């Protein structure tokens, strides 16, 4: 983990959008 830029993706409690 770095302290410059953030992702969304880079959170475990987040989950990707996925069409079934």
């Amino acid at each position: 983990g770095f302290p410059r830029a953030l992702p969304a993706w880079a959170r475990p409690d987040y989950n990707p959008p996925l069409v079934e």
